[PDB]
């Protein structure tokens, strides 16, 4: 197997060249090709020349697009994670530099560093805290009395939980993201570390603001303008300078910069629309060095030779951060745009940083002096990733055989940047948008002027399938230009589309509320299905007696009168499959906050959920169907599985279990003869009953009140400025296309031909407007209950792949005292 690299250099090729030498992977060939520039590797790996780089951040977004259709594949984490166990990386890298005396961080079994750290070959020692930061003031010479060094093994909200306000934490001691202050109605934000972000104060009896979930990192990397002190020009005088940029695509040498000076109006630009954002700069800027650039003006002063004058390539010598530094040091510009990496103390003689403030400090304030954060690269293939198992093999053994991936005495920054620690894969989930996250992924879109200008007037609703995306097409078609109708493969497809700003509605079931709620999304209506009132249908607004939502209940079956909820321990169970919310999430949510967390085995007998361990005590009732007894069939996710569903957790209970964990209805619709079917043709809802949380027992009629929980309703989600015309609209269309429409004989919006249950359940009623009440969102849309049983009442419940891309990454202040 091969994995070819490309290199955009000479010295990029001499780096490549030596690791196929000295970097044995067996089974696993590296082999480089040598392109031009940066854009032309990724065109190279288009085309199937090349198989794996590595881009800037600034370049992700544009590099998911034509002419290229790369995807990130392996990068370093860029979040909390990335220090996890990071004392003992930093050790074997210390340990890898193979120099004598030099200081080897210190590390305990578990991974987690030494509160005290000691440089052997000098008898010096400093405390660190649990991110390997040096505490302030604590390094002692040999022979005096050491500083005393502490654990700290508490979180800072669970710290300041020692501390008798009160800060609610989730379970891993961590900030939430709302903060409600209970003696008085106010609540706010916080930013990860307990801060209050401006603009999230809200008071008693006003709709609070839906907060975004944080993380903090620790190691950051900053875009900075470096200048010399010899000058004297501030950065509101930018205009008419000349400048040495890293590259006319990296973050670190252009978007940032870009982004300031349009938020100070210091650049004239109308906008990606009129005018691209190059030409704009190239009338700002006078001569400059900006690699890749396609001004004229804009290569004037870089220093490479013919062929390689101005290239997104080492071969142009002031290319990249260190490039730019020697063009601002050799006075071919007056200010230098790069990445803080190229700061050192030697340099703080001669060199300052050049703030948005318009004043000047020195090189240490790189933190209070910069243009933005600079996330980490990543290393790309093409999308359709034929080679990422090879890509990945390769450069994990690589990293296990200690490979030098990430140093080289040709340079800096070669192949990868040298600060990276470990890279590690990525999952195939993730593309442009849950690499950069939301809001980044959002900004390079505006800044390429692929930004869509959003319509009032129009719905753009998401599909999951074909089915769905044809019975949208002939809502579109009778919609007036009112409905638009976008694809998507599964409802979190559409739940991205809508993040991405690619779609404006989707219906989603409770499953996929919390992820769609996390990110900043709204319901803007829900799915009525009392199919007993039509009233609040026929008159939007009028009271409700009963949404029609489904009730989760453990049926018994009244003659086994020893069964009560304090019992069940050790009890036979049915459940309708596993993932289901009245079979499954529930009740194993009610069984987990009771008593420890063991569902498999330690609680059940020999139980039937489908979907479960084929060899556990969950499957042990379960049979197959004798049509193909040959087959097991037993826990299957499907039809197959008897004892799957409604009716086959009702036959479960029927045949073999005590408890069944179901909806209300199922009891109703297979007991009083309305079940045609061998078993229960003679059974009777009054032969069953229901088990309540204070362990008494009631009729199967008594589900509103003696129930294990409510569910709440399917919910049609948008982003929040398209709340309003969204409920417009889909009211307008509700008058037209509803179960009393005015044409309902040319659409119906709950009912097709080409299937069943397609964009929303048939069995809807109707939609209703979710009315905003000033609560949680979280506890406003599940209820209270439903949000404390399965989340416990935490935005920190859950993680995936979304979440983490909704979730924002900041770094912290200056000092690390502590
Ligand atoms: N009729 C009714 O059942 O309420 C409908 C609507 N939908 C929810 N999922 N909710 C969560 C709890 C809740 O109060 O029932 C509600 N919260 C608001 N703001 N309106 C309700
Ligand atoms: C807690 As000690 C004496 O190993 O620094
Ligand atoms: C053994 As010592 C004085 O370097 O902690
Ligand atoms: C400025 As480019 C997208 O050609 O690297």
């Amino acid at each position: 197997k091969q994995v070819r690299w490309c290199a955009i250099s000479d010295l990029e090729q001499k780096k490549c060249n030596d690791l196929v030498g000295s970097c044995n992977v067996p089974d696993i060939t590296l082999v480089c090709v040598l392109r031009s520039s940066t854009e032309d590797c990724m065109t190279a790996i288009k085309d199937g020349q090349a198989d794996a780089m590595f881009l800037d951040s600034g370049e992700v977004y544009e590099a998911s697009k034509d002419p290229y259709n790369l995807k990130p594949i392996i990068a370093e984490p860029y979040s909390s994670n990335r220090d996890l166990q990071k004392c003992l990386k930093e050790r074997q890298q210390a340990l890898a530099k193979k120099m004598i005396g030099h200081y080897i961080p210190q590390c305990d079994e578990k991974g987690n560093y030494q509160p005290q750290q000691c440089h052997g070959s000098t008898g010096h020692c400093w405390c660190v805290n649990a991110m390997g930061e040096k505490i302030s003031g604590t390094n002692t010479p040999p022979g005096q009395t050491r500083a005393t060094c502490e654990r700290h093994e508490l979180p800072k909200c669970l710290k300041e939980r020692q501390v008798a306000f009160v800060p609610q934490c989730d379970e891993k001691g961590n900030y939430e993201p709302q903060q409600f202050h209970g003696s008085t109605g106010y609540s706010w934000c916080v930013n990860a570390i307990g801060e209050e972000i401006a603009g999230t104060k809200t008071p008693p009896g006003k709709i609070p603001a839906t907060c975004q979930k944080h993380d903090l990192v620790t190691t950051c990397h900053y875009a900075v303008a470096m200048v010399k002190k010899s000058s004297a020009f501030q950065f509101n005088q930018l205009k008419g300078k000349r400048s040495c940029h890293s590259g006319v695509s990296k973050t670190d040498g252009w978007k940032a910069l870009v982004t300031v000076l349009v938020e100070k109006k210091l650049l004239s630009w109308d906008g990606p629309a009129k005018e691209s954002i190059q030409r704009a700069m190239s009338k700002f800027f006078s001569v400059s060095c900006i690699p890749g650039a396609t001004q004229t003006n804009l290569c004037k002063q870089c220093k490479g030779e013919e062929g390689k004058n101005c290239k997104n390539s080492h071969d142009e010598p002031y290319y990249g951060n260190y490039g730019a530094f020697r063009c601002l040091k050799e006075d071919m510009g007056d200010v230098a745009f790069l990445r803080s990496t190229a700061l050192s103390d030697e340099h703080s003689e001669v060199y300052e940083l050049l703030c948005p403030d318009n004043t000047r400090k020195p090189l240490n304030k790189y933190k209070e002096c910069n243009l933005g954060t600079v996330p980490a690269g990543t290393v790309v293939t093409r999308k359709i990733s034929d080679k990422t198992e090879d890509i990945n093999n390769f450069l994990m053994e690589a990293q296990k055989r200690q490979c030098k991936l990430f140093s080289s005495a040709h340079g800096k920054d070669l192949m990868f940047d040298d600060s990276t620690l470990q890279l590690a894969l990525l999952s195939s989930e993730v593309d442009a948008f849950l690499y950069l996250g939301v809001k980044l992924f959002h900004a390079m879109k505006a800044l390429t002027g692929d930004a869509h200008l959003p319509s009032k007037n129009k719905v753009r609703w998401c599909t999951i399938n074909k089915l769905e995306k044809m019975k949208c097409d002939d809502w579109s078609a009778v919609s007036g230009g009112a409905i638009a109708c976008t694809e998507a493969s599964c409802p979190k497809g559409c739940v991205k589309q809508i993040l991405k700003g690619e779609a404006d509605a989707v219906k989603l079931e409770v499953q996929y509320m919390y992820e769609a709620l996390m990110c900043g999304l709204l319901p803007a209506v829900e799915e009525y299905h009392n199919k007993d009132d039509f009233g609040p249908c026929k008159t939007p607004g009028s009271p409700i007696t009963d949404f029609g939502t489904l009730r989760a209940v453990a049926l018994v079956k009244k003659s086994n009168k020893d069964i009560n909820w304090n019992n069940i321990k050790g009890k036979k169970s049915c459940h309708t499959g596993v993932g289901d919310i009245a079979g499954w999430v529930i009740p194993v949510s009610l069984i987990r906050r009771q008593n420890d967390n063991s569902d498999i085995d330690s609680f059940f007998g020999e139980s039937c959920a489908p979907g479960s361990d084929t060899k556990s005590n969950l499957c042990k009732l379960c049979i197959g169907d004798p049509k193909n007894s040959a087959a097991n069939t037993k826990c299957s996710l499907s039809d197959k599985e008897a004892y799957y569903g409604n009716q086959g957790a009702f036959r479960c209970l029927v045949e073999k279990g005590d408890v069944a964990f179901v909806p209300h209805t199922v009891v109703f619709e297979n007991t009083d003869g309305k079940n045609p079917a061998v078993w229960a043709k003679n059974l009777k809802s009054e032969d069953f009953e229901l088990l309540c949380l204070d362990g008494s027992r009631a009729p199967v009629s008594n589900y509103k009140s003696c129930k294990l929980s409510g569910i709440p309703p399917p919910a049609i989600v948008t982003r929040e400025e398209s709340i309003s015309d969204v409920v417009r609209i889909v009211a307008n269309q509700q008058s037209l296309y509803g179960r009393k429409g005015f044409e309902k004989d040319m659409f119906q919006l709950f009912s097709s031909n080409k299937g069943n249950n397609l964009l929303f359940n048939d069995n809807t009623q109707c939609l209703i407007t979710f009315d905003r009440q000033p609560k949680d969102i979280m506890e406003d849309y599940f209820g209270k209950p439903y949000y404390t049983t399965v989340y416990g009442a935490s935005r920190s419940a859950m993680s995936s792949e979304l979440i983490s891309a909704c979730t924002i990454k900041h770094c912290s202040n200056s000092l690390e005292v502590l």
